[PDB]
């Protein structure tokens, strides 16, 4: 039963949004992927918003760049955690996407991630904690991959070749 | 019947938007206002955005600030020509409410003035200059007003005391 | 009877204004495009913007980068509305062609698009949708197009392989 | 038993984070509020983030200003999801703020809210959305809190006198 | 016979323009003070350019502030070196200013200054620096100036109580 | 005997200058070509300064990046009026250039130009601009190279194929 | 023996600057205070920088505002580590003077600290952590003053009322 | 006996660091280079710090990017001086790596360097010259170091061909 949705503005956004995608993947957390546009396809957005607690989405990982609609937007219309990722824009590398998505209003709340593939990652990072917070399993294996990290980089500290 | 529908994200933008509206009082131009949420009331903007063209709207006016996503999400939902303004906020100037508002994708346009009350002003104006496309009267009031402000700089060229 | 005219500063913007006449072509919508600049050809500007009407104009598209004076400089000169198009420039990525487009001050104001090839096909939607407020058949065909990319985006929810 | 902790660097942060608390008393959440230094006080950031798990917290807002290493910090140390809030600093207007929690590399993450007081509530807003996952009473009165933002806001459509 | 004329947009830039009349005061230079609006008064800003070098000027001191379109207009128009100064605008801080006038295309140059009364100061400077290349007298006073200006600082080495 | 002297801090920084010497080879003006760096060769600096004006030199055209103290430096050792041109640094993209030259103190002033090669010849252009005002042939031949660009403009008014 | 110098451009610095010299008060650091102008005493500047081995210093803390040149043009003529403090100007808040001090070349180092009073204080800080490597006396003293800091915030752990 | 420590957060910041242990290699100068991550490895962090007295280290130069807080870190778990070096990201060229070094609290100082490569060259000159206070010999190497450099410049002041 997946309890986390992802889902982007473009099937452009997938370069980015792949990387999300994938920590699912190697911590085994099932997952619905979906392109929802807020421009586009508005109404679209309205449904998915209006029906994701019925569809048992617990955390949801929506991503866009330039002027970023879309996490803003999906927040305002449900109360299930909304996590933003700001994909990097050509002009302005991202910083009009990181304020689109950061700056929301007092009342509805979304969490923001880095800009760029490492956002896309940690956003899939921190909707795992926040599943884990009630799952034993999960729990146990963010913590294995938390420590692969860590021996890679201890058993490997001379940079040099 | 009003042509030109003057909306906000909040009550406290009116200190911004009010700009806007003082120049259709003095152009005569017959006006909308009220106050439509993104985020607090995403129902009814939608709602407003689909009934613009049958209530007679030519121009919507959209005023928001932060992550203004006000301007955009009306432009989606109707093909009423919609102009936005970027209300200044606190900590980073308005830069925020410029980029969000500015930075759409290709299909949903919104045309952006300056930030704060000047960008209101010229909102008005530009709203009644595509009105005036097509209202003989407007235009020559549009005209009046212009050499009015034009004549006030040339009868005063010297700034010094 | 061409109804908006696209204008630039150099024939090197033509990388970006092409977007707004590519736009013009799929909706149908007859079209002057002409290089006008503000600072190696002042005088033209003027010219141009003093007959704007007389020609049929009934909106500008005017696109520049740097410092982007050409769209403010010829909404001083005619009440024709105009919007401006931010051209990428190479050292600021556009931030400065954005800032001396929609930074006008109160009286004479400048529909801004976005930055690039975005802006350049947003402001054709925006001049299109501001003359079908008269022309039920282009209304039409603008209705069409907005089902078209909305649909396109509805048959392909799934961005993976 | 106080499931979110509310940290912060300085006692100075707490005009800011008050908003945070505030938004606690009114959805009546236990929380628990700590002055913790990442670089004053580097032992007892250490000490808490390893407890705050046994402690029984399943949610950290973590607010800090300038380069503040608070929140990333405490979200290495931990597996407990950690949202940070920049605090506005008075040369750079919380852009370091954001910068410094906001750009966290792939692996630990932050979610980021926006900047100042508005961030603060949202903070404890998108805190309060992650309990209720598991809380139906909470769940609850944050459906009725939000239903007031929103008749508040259209039961007073016109902004004007 | 002033040989520098120092113009402003706004009757409201002169508090910081102002600061660049003071240098010619002690420096006893000649100086035309005038207000000339790039937007509200384009065909004056025509004829004041063209007839420049008729009036005898050598040197133009350009001030203005937000979408600053004066200076560059001014030198597309004149052989007559221009210096412009950014006016300290409330939003951006001038950065708008500085960005619309410094960005000048190859082909039309504009000696930018810096932003505020410091680059009013220095514009002024700067441009009696240009007539003392053929005036032996003020290249004295200049010379006079600039070790009161030393000299002043070397007999105050210490800046505490 | 050359009457303008171009200065830069490194020779990497040639690649941008050598745009300010192409202007003065096609005005035919004698110019002055060296680098002084003002980290590197500080003495030699002082040196350079101190006897700008007994070499003849009535303009100097000082180009650095980064922490750009060449043109500041020269201005403060001597009276003759120096431009200076900010290179394209690669982290910072040549703002961290623009604010070391601009924002010079009260009593020192720099004319600055645009970032990059299109600063360089404007540069070149304004220097050219100043002695113009006592070289009448000069004059003729800047008068001569405006008009030719403009012309060029007019007969290409056509970007399309 | 003062074995640390602080100078700075100008005796509106000392606002700032007063915070490094308020650090040394505390700890007991004899430390000589100055105005070194670069820009209006660029001589003193060099002979001051010339002679500061022999004068017995063993680090130099430089503070500057806008075009921030002083603390680079004292690296360049001395082998003394220099610790450069931006001073927060108006205008740009800082960012100018942060960009002047810290993008310095290859081969001539600054090391910078914050902008404002609190880099003016860490200044000093570095500087006596510098001399306490061979002075066991006043890295006593720093060891007492840096748990005086982490105790009071220790024995402060809740900032509500 | 090795005096410096150059440690990274990253094997792939080696790029911009192994510039740092180039000027070492000149100079002969000892060091020890690692990799020690402040939030992959936050506990060896903690143990570096602590025993960097211990293990003879006089400075230590941390390099960082994105959200660099290593050099903050470190500087808090021990009174050793330490010489933060930004390294450039790929979304903000360098920018956050900045504000996350500099902008340190008062109490807790890291001496700042360049964005990139001429910053982990100037990091290591710095260290150097703080040495070379107590080292007659590195200080005499440091000087004909920068006798070479000047020279250089000295006699090659023609760039053009
Ligand atoms: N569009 C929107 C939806 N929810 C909040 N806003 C924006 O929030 C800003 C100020 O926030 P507030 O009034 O709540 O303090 C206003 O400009 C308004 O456009
Ligand atoms: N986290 C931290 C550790 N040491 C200082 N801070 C930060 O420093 C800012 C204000 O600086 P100060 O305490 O020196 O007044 C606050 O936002 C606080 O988070
Ligand atoms: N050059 C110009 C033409 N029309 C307006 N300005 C600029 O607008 C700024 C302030 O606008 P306002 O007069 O509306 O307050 C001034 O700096 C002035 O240079
Ligand atoms: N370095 C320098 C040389 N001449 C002026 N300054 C700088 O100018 C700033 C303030 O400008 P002013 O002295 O004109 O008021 C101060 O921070 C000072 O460092």
């Amino acid at each position: 039963g997946a309890r986390v949705a992802i889902v982007m503005g473009s099937k452009s956004d997938w370069a980015t949004m792949q990387f999300a995608a994938e920590i699912f993947e190697i911590l085994n957390v099932p997952h619905h992927v979906e392109v929802v546009s807020a421009h586009r396809t508005p109404d679209k957005l309205f449904s998915f918003a209006e029906s994701a607690e019925e569809n048992g989405y617990q955390v949801i990982i929506a991503g866009a760049g330039g002027a970023a609609h879309l996490p803003g937007m999906i927040a305002a219309k449900t109360l299930v955690p909304v996590l933003g990722v700001p994909v990097q824009s050509a002009a302005l590398s991202g910083v009009d996407s990181l304020y689109s998505i950061v700056q929301m209003p007092r009342g509805i709340p979304v969490g923001t991630l880095a800009i760029g593939k490492a956002g896309a990652a940690n956003a899939a990072l921190l909707a795992a904690q926040i599943l884990a917070t009630h799952d034993k399993e999960l729990h146990q294996r963010l913590n294995d991959w938390r420590k692969a990290q860590t021996d890679e980089v201890l058993e490997n500290p001379d940079p040099r070749g």
